[PDB]
């Protein structure tokens, strides 16, 4: 092989591919293809005038010559692998302190492993595997190039800033669109954002695949209007002809990776169905000052390059005539015009060549002013120059590029990521170019939104579920996207406890206006302004009166032969009784409390009994004269009035009282005592052998004319007491109305019982 | 540097440690040391003339000539690494094909890293690494070695076979103790073998280590009294001297691996202390073909090897007057008399490598047969030879070694292992060796006992805690390890359900004397050979008879006076009720059963009733005089009778009958039928009415002389009545008799009656 050599103290190693890789047939005898262009010729000639004008310069490194030794590498493994091989003899002629290259992005892996047992480093301008960042495996490997782990984050944050979270995934086969689509799915999944489903596919396979393709990505519309493609050059063409044919065009929004970045061949002939797509590119300015030298090169004054007459005559297809490489394939003859303005295309990755070897340079500066201070040259103590302390003197590397930029390496020797945007959209009638609006600069993306849609409304819009709403609640199947929920209504008893479930709350309770907190609903009760309460009370303020008037005249005219004719004690006993039974309404209607329950329920069993025990026992003296001292008969009339207290007394053990809220329905909430069933019928029971055992007596001796015809009252009262006891059962329990109903009962039968058996008397006496 | 050639037609290259590896202060301009004596001239005259050998063949590789190319590697990775560029040079002068080396077993991880980019099988003699195992990494890698995970597997069968089950552990700091140990633990895990606990060392740490190493190995006995150790050939030496100070010596069993296996100078002035060790070696015979052309060789007549003189002057510290590399330091002139025979020792890797030439050449044999069938030599299809169908040729070979063992490669390009196992034992008096007591030969422990241990009663033990007994559980505490745990037992309510547990059984269940299922008790209760029921049973008959005596006078002479006197339906009545009352212990004392509980439960509720309502109404009526027809008493007696009867119904209704079993203790089970307190107290509360009615009124018309003063009798009657109810209750209530005591009760009051009425009567009667 030929090696282009430059002179110097310290040499440095380039490997650069000049001629095209080896053809099959020909990979175990080499024998590379044609000379390149852009990655061939341009690159040397650069680094030479790089180098030239490194040393012309008196600030960087002072008084020591730089040289270099750039050699080819064909875009083949075998044959940089042999080159190094040659490096690292020379080594073993100064020795090669470090290499620049190769570009391949699969090459440099093997060169490394070879590289890194001798203590070489290693830096590379347009390798971006994420494989490389492991410097376990890596040590001696530097990039001035972002990984491709970057363009997972511009997409990720591009995605994010438009409010996107349902998208498709495309990508190719191999270790870039794997890598990538990779790191977007982990960095996307971290953001809330959920992927329809990923696909996967070749760079040249047939139709039918891209048809099946088409078919599968169409089957999720209108949930997923973004395609999410990492994917070459190629298939992004292939999507478009499918498209075509399927009269699909006009809906996508293709968002890509920087494999179809401004590439013209990619959309050429099919620009309908491309309008709107996104694509990041990798910002990259020209360099000026590579080209006022670059196009006075001649042919006939360049002797340091050996490939360059080889170029010259493959370039302009002629035969250059006395020469020392004179060719007799090309038959017509190079004229002294010609020139290489014809034509002049800069090549895309200038930058990054030349940030390299600056690179490079600043870290032999370094080490040489940390290593020999206070000298200008080769000290004594850097002979010879060691790799070690070079690869640490080269991480720690932080200076302004060519273009103004800031170069740095991380503890992985990466760098920085920064990019572009651009936008594929109509300009008129046929008329079709990308357009710069936006860029990325590590973290803050810069993007002109006006220029990207003509109006607001016309964003298009991909979600897989509307959100929630008033009270609407959070509901997700099994086996579904976390982000494809359902929303559903809490019934009226249950409030919303968060986003995700309802919550019921206890009885009593209900939920407000705003379904945050259940609140409690007021007690209510009875109420005085009602007609029924007033009713009563007037109507027992009425018993009182008569009553009252009654005892009044008994009182006045105690010694009346009418008086004398009855037992006096017997009817102030009967008095009492009527009094007692009026006076249970105002015990029985008010707001209930601790005691007003007892008293009520003492009062309803008590009234009943006095005032019969005594009216029985004088019917059954009368009965029996057809023992007769009044004391045995109020004697008796006490013993059974005790009777009844006891059993009072035991029914109150058996319950205590206590005063109990009530739930009749979910809406309303009563306060009703502490009153069963037993406590209420048992009396009942009682006190119905009483009146029994009178209505007997009654109907047996209702036919005496004793007394101005007492006993034809004392039949008569009797009826009503009976019929009214009867009645209070039924509707006593078969409503709600209890308390109204048994304080009418009660008040009915002591009005009709003083009415009917002691008005007469009155009457009489009165005149 | 030099390197020996031997021509032919397809090359091999070896690398073989000559020199010593140099200082530190000449790593970078080398410069190797001494020469060495086993691994540097006996190797490359056994690789020469096993090249001879096989070229003399005529059954192998026919009319093709092997040739070699030895270079030193200095046991550096340097000089390896240098001269493996030399030979991957001069492949792409014939190409090398396979390389043979290097000893070490840090080198080949250097030298493999280089050679698999070019595709270069390597096979390995003495490396040993288990890092070299893994084909992803190291695919051109192969060894007729055993790996280091092969002691591990013996060390774990050895103590598998002697029963021990708690054991300590040491092993040295690097990639071989580390990694061996490593393998032990997983291995001896899962045969359920625990380990008290794990050391770490150096080789050269200094006296207090040691001392510190052995009281933290003395704070476990007598429960780990086997050490496994896994450390080099220095450890243990420390290990012993440390011993010998504080005099622990002749207590420890030490396990070891092949760093300690048969080397004098690591007992050497130690021999008290090291008795009753158990060591693995590793199988090599000698070889005998090698030692009949090695010493014959003359350093006038050997010219092949450009080491040998330099060899042979160090080896004699004598001058080679007259030869190409005379040497001025030596002041003594050889002697032409010398000769090698003196203190001739054979190499201990001879036998590997010769195997992998051998298996080098089986390779290639195989690929030439496989690729240019039906020819002798070389076919134009194998030119030049491909490293990558060699690899496969070279996995699948398979054939017998020089030893007449079987060589094979597994799948990782591994061997099986084979070792010895020793004992350094003593011999008589002051006399200590290494003798041969078995063998490992791949899955096979053939091993000699009875040499081993002189006594079976003198093999030492080791295990933590004995095992469980008939009828203990085990407990394990929390922390600890799972070979050491306690025996508990279980209570006597519980059996034991594993080993782990216990368990208990049901009420009216027992374990059974095995432990092992609990069985029921058989359910106990009275008896009829006991002499409390056939007492009752005769008892009954006598009255029984007595009541049938009765009746059968009272029926012949009904005409009597005396008959006439007193009420002849009311007598049979009491009568039926005394017979109904002896009639009760049949049915009570039989075994409980459906019915029999029910007509017990109504003949005790019964009987005290119907007799006694017709004496009460007798007794009344007597007590009126001072409704006096029969059948008004008749039919009130009914009356009474029935509403017994509906008495009984309701207690019944209340509490159906059923059969019951009792559980008073938990070692007997009983047989009692449903008999609750009230069923027992009610009858007795309804039946204290009628008498105590009986004896007021007896007692109020004690002294009529009426019908032969019967009142007299009738008063007299009453008081056994109320005193044997009034005995029944405390003794019915306070004692687990209930059956006999009610079943006495009954039947004595029932004789009493009858015998304190009916008895003067008949006497009378009788005249
Ligand atoms: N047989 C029978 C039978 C069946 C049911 C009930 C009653 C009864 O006791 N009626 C009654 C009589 C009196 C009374 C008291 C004092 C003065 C005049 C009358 N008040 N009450 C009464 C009791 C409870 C609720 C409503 C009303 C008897
Ligand atoms: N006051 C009072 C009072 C208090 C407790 C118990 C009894 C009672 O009923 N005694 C009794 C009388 C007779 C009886 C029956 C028929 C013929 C002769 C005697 N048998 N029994 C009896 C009942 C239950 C268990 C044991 C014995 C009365």
């Amino acid at each position: 092989r030929v090696v282009a050599h430059m002179p110097g103290d310290i040499i440095i190693g380039a490997l650069f591919s000049v001629h095209h890789q080896p053809t099959v047939d020909k990979v175990h005898e080499r024998k590379c293809g044609a000379v390149r262009e852009q990655y061939g010729i341009q690159r040397v000639e650069a680094m030479l005038h790089t180098l030239e004008r490194i040393n012309s310069d008196p600030t960087l490194l002072p008084n020591i010559t730089l040289g270099c030794e750039i050699r080819d590498s064909c875009w083949h493994s075998a044959v940089a692998l042999e080159q190094s091989i040659e490096f690292i003899r020379d080594s073993l002629k100064k020795p090669i302190v470090g290499v620049i290259g190769p570009g391949s992005s699969s090459v440099a892996i093997q060169v490394q492993n070879l590289l890194q047992l001798f203590n070489i480093p290693q830096i590379a301008y347009s390798a971006t595997s994420m494989d490389l960042s492991d410097k376990t495996l890596f040590k001696y490997f530097m990039r001035v190039v972002p990984s491709d782990a970057q363009q997972a984050r511009a997409m990720v944050d591009i995605v994010k800033r438009y409010n996107w979270t349902y998208v498709s995934a495309v990508h190719t086969e191999g270790n870039y669109g794997e890598s990538g689509m990779e790191a977007f799915k982990d960095m996307s999944a971290k953001e809330g954002i959920c992927i329809a489903h990923s696909y996967k596919i070749y760079s040249n396979a047939g139709e039918q695949s891209f048809d099946k393709l088409l078919k599968k990505l169409t089957s999720h519309l209108p949930k997923a209007r973004v395609v999410a493609c990492f994917c070459e050059g190629m298939t992004v063409r292939g999507l478009l002809m499918a498209m075509r044919r399927l009269g699909l065009a006009g809906e996508f929004l293709l968002l890509g990776s920087d494999g179809w970045a401004d590439r013209y061949d990619v959309t050429d002939g099919y620009q309908r169905e491309a309008v709107g797509g996104i694509t990041i590119k990798l910002q990259s300015p020209d360099v000026k000052w590579f080209d006022d030298y670059y196009l006075k090169l001649r042919p006939e004054t360049n002797h340091r390059n050996p490939w360059f007459q080889e170029f010259w005559q493959h370039r302009f297809q002629c035969r250059l005539e006395g020469f020392p490489q004179e060719n007799s394939k090309y038959n017509k003859t190079c004229n002294s015009s010609l020139t290489l303005k014809t034509h002049h295309v800069q090549d895309s990755k200038m930058g990054f060549v030349i940030n390299a070897i600056y690179s490079m340079a600043y870290g032999l500066h370094n080490m040489q002013m940390s290593l020999c201070p206070g000298y200008a040259g080769l000290c004594d103590a850097m002979k010879p120059i060691d790799g070690r302390k070079l690869l640490e003197s080269l991480m720690k590397t932080n200076f302004t590029g060519v273009s103004g930029d800031t170069i740095l390496f991380d503890e992985n020797g990466d760098s920085p990521g920064r990019y572009e945007i651009m936008n594929f959209k109509e300009m008129g009638k046929d008329y079709f170019d990308y357009i710069n609006v936006g860029s990325w600069d590590n973290g803050e993306l810069k993007m002109d939104d006006d220029e990207v849609w003509s109006k607001k409304s016309n964003i298009i819009r991909s979600v897989c579920s509307e959100p929630c709403e008033k009270g609407q609640i959070k509901v997700i199947r099994k086996g579904e996207v976390s982000c494809c929920w359902t929303c559903t209504p809490c019934k009226e008893n249950e409030y919303v406890f968060d986003e995700y479930t309802c919550k019921a709350c206890q009885l009593g309770s209900w939920p407000t206006d705003d379904l945050t907190g259940c609140d409690l609903i007021p007690v209510q009760y009875l109420r005085w302004g009602d007609p029924e309460p007033i009713a009563a009370v007037v109507f027992a303020c009425l018993g009182l009166l008569a009553t009252l008037f009654v005892t009044v005249v008994f009182i006045i005219y105690r010694d009346t032969p009418v008086v004398k004719s009855s037992s006096r004690e017997l009817c102030y006993i009967i008095l009492a009784g009527i009094c007692l039974g009026y006076l249970c309404t105002f015990c029985l209607i008010a707001k209930p409390k601790q005691i007003y329950c007892y008293l009520q329920r003492i009062g309803i069993g008590l009234s009943p009994a006095m005032s019969y025990s005594a009216l029985v026992t004088k019917t059954n003296r009368i009965a029996r004269i057809l023992f007769m001292s009044a004391c045995a008969q109020l004697v008796i009339a006490f013993i059974l009035i005790c009777i009844q207290l006891g059993i009072i007394v035991a029914l109150f053990i058996m319950e205590p009282p206590d005063i109990m809220h009530d739930y009749p329905s979910i809406r309303e909430v009563y306060l009703i005592c502490n009153t069963t069933n037993l406590g209420v019928v048992t009396p009942l029971g009682y006190n119905g052998l009483l009146i029994l055992s009178c209505t007997f007596y009654a109907f047996k001796t209702r036919n005496v004319p004793a007394n101005f015809n007492e006993a034809k009252y004392i039949a008569f009262t009797m009826y009503t007491t009976c019929i009214i006891w009867l009645a209070f059962v039924p509707i006593y329990f078969g409503s709600n109305y209890k308390i109204i109903t048994m304080c009418f009962s009660v008040s009915l039968s002591a009005t009709v019982a003083l009415g009917c058996m002691f008005v007469p008397k009155v009457y009489i006496i009165l005149a």
